[PDB]
């Protein structure tokens, strides 16, 4: 993640996560030994048990694997999502219009450069995009053009195998959308689960009893079922079939949307932790991936022309990223303001960036000095810590500059 | 299906349905040559082209394949539906309780006699039934007992792999059942599609316009979608995934339920043929499988205790078997009466079997003599053709006997 120099790098065991340590990770770990321009030498100690020792020596003497890219379809695969995405991007973008061009493109891949089957993989990917009509075939050979369902995947950056599920889910929402709360909007922008946390199903079912009626109404629409939650409480649930994989994913996705609903209502991370069991960094790493996904789904609906969906969803990318009520969404345009600092300026009465740009800097200082509880009390992710006087002056001047940029 | 002895059995080609004949079928054909006690010798001619002579001689000289059981799980199969049903039937019936008994039962199987892997096949089937709790494991080794879902799937004679879909479909119907017409019931008792006809999708979508709103409301509930009908009209549609397989099955199952709804309302087979394209024998064979399946779904709901479903479903086995309105269902208890003859007796005023048993035989004769339009006018499937006087007398005496049997 970050370059930190250290003199002594200790690795407590050659085994990580129940696996032997990856040589790439080990060389990244050990490569941080030695404080540049301060140490005479760097030191690393792999602490190793007598039973581990053969693995430990393998880490010291081993060297990185050659690169081999995902465009190789494995045994029993006729297509790969990276290749499908590749063929989509060139057809829908229009830079490869014909099968003669698609072979000419594929010869530029690192797969071709590594081989220097692929001519079959191209055709199999074309066939998948065609049968679902991400692309359409016209007679010249064949000339392939996108549909609206194709062009939307390229603009959204959504994976097209997921796009069939996203597309049908959004249509089924529009057939009957619960505007009564933001939970139905949230559910559609929740990511696929990807094990962002270990769900405590006995907590989740005991929340489901308390869950507001207008949120259980969403749950029945999206497909949650309280008998299956009780079956998760009763014991281990396993999915053998793609039907069962989809059935289970809905409940994990709904639990995620409840965490986000607390997150976009400024519920403190300590209270979310106590209520759902999540760690702070799990909630924040969920928050980033949901905010990214909320962007994709907006552009996807806009390209299709679901104008009433893009109105609702567009607010949520910013609103998820900071995790704020609807009113703070203006203030946060000042990058010095997080949800905490925006709420204290909003609480005082600086409801909008234009009013904040008018503000007397001494008043912003006194608001921050009082509301937050020298010594660089405030942290700004692009800076070292700031004093109240310095942060307030930079806030006002940044708000004015935003007006200057917005008017220009 | 019949003993018809013929003096010559000509077979027009060695190829049938685009394949060589099965030697079992060919010997079932040729074995019909020679009329017992009439002929001196039977004859069969396989007509064969010069291109086919090698296939022809192979049918003449070839001999039947050894019989081999379905319980041999193939490569890539962990379980087979036949073995699962075998293990279910003994556990839910209670004739095998422990794994010691299940290995003992398997030694009685023709699989074992043919071998004389299977000990693993038993355990894999037990694990499927356990994970879905068709059976519940308990600590003694393990002792396995049925659930209600096991006992219902056994008593229904349904396949247990399908029973997970049937159970979830029936529950989802009970959350919101359209009583406004019998189509939502017919969608639940109609079998899964079995290539009983080739659907003309341009006809089907041209019906979907005219379909009554009380029946399009069912279609929305069951999951039929007019955007997917348009794809079927637009061109070929295929299933790459289990999601796509059921999405197509739902539409084929709805089309089948409309054909049944016309049968259930006594729409003539010629009018059904013109309206849907089915042959008479396709419709009449669909009646048999739908009436069998309507019986299974009743017993399934009865054992689970869905008393409101079995109260609705239980009319449909008889009603589908004959293809009658609700009122004929009493008269039809007379096995001499089909839907045609029941409707002429109901139209005259013999609304019930007790009132038919009272009838003057000469009056039943005159009704049949008039209403049906002595050369054996009436065909009775258990008999040669009958005259009006003979059929009417047998009808009245059979109605009286039914009272005697019902009172006894």
């Amino acid at each position: 993640g970050v370059n930190l120099p250290a003199r002594r790098v200790i690795i407590r065991t050659p085994i990580f996560g129940g696996r032997p340590l990856d040589i790439l990770t080990y060389k990244q770990m050990v490569g941080r030994a030695g404080r540049k321009g301060v140490d005479t030498v760097g030191e690393s100690i792999l602490i190793c048990k007598n039973s581990e020792k053969s693995k430990g020596i393998a880490l010291l003497q081993g060297s990185l694997k050659p690169v081999r890219s995902c465009l190789q379809r494995r045994e029993g695969e006729e297509v790969t999502g990276s290749m499908i995405r590749a063929i989509l991007e060139i057809i829908v973008g229009g830079v490869a219009s014909t099968s003669q061009d698609m072979h000419t493109y594929a010869a530029c891949t690192f797969l071709a450069a590594s081989m220097k089957v692929q001519l079959g993989a191209i055709e199999a990917c074309v066939m998948w995009l065609l049968e679902n009509e991400f692309i359409q075939s016209t007679e010249a050979g064949k000339v392939y053009h996108p549909t609206h369902l194709g062009s939307a995947t390229l603009s959204s950056s959504l994976s097209p195998a997921d796009t069939l599920d996203i597309f049908a889910d959004l249509q089924r929402a529009m057939k009957g959308f619960v505007l009564e709360n933001d939970l139905h909007i949230l559910y559609l922008v929740t990511p696929m689960f990807e094990d962002w946390t270990t769900i405590d199903w006995y907590r989740f079912f005991c929340l489901w009893e308390k869950l507001p009626t207008s949120m259980k109404r969403v749950a029945e629409l999206v497909g949650v079922e309280e008998g299956f939650l009780a079956r998760c409480v009763k014991g281990k649930v396993v999915a053998r079939t793609e039907r069962q994989h989809r059935q289970m994913a809905i409940h994990k996705r709904f639990f995620t949307s409840l965490v986000l609903l607390d997150l976009i209502s400024e519920v403190p991370l300590r209270e979310i932790n106590q209520k759902y069991g999540c760690n702070r960094g799990q909630i924040q790493s969920l928050q980033q991936s949901a905010a990214v996904y909320a962007g994709m789904i907006t552009v996807f609906s806009n390209r299709l022309g679901w104008h009433n969906m893009e109105l609702l969803l567009s607010q949520f990318q910013k609103r998820l990223t900071f995790g704020i009520q609807r009113e703070l969404c203006d203030l946060v345009r000042v990058s010095l303001l997080n949800a905490q600092r925006a709420r204290v300026l909003y609480a005082s009465g600086f409801h909008t960036v234009a009013d904040l740009a008018r503000a007397n800097i001494v008043e912003v200082e006194v608001i921050l000095k009082n509301a937050v509880p020298n010594m660089r009390t405030i942290w700004v992710t692009g800076r070292k810590g700031l004093t109240e006087r310095e942060a307030a002056a930079l806030i006002v001047e940044e708000a004015r500059m935003i007006l200057q940029q917005d008017l220009v």
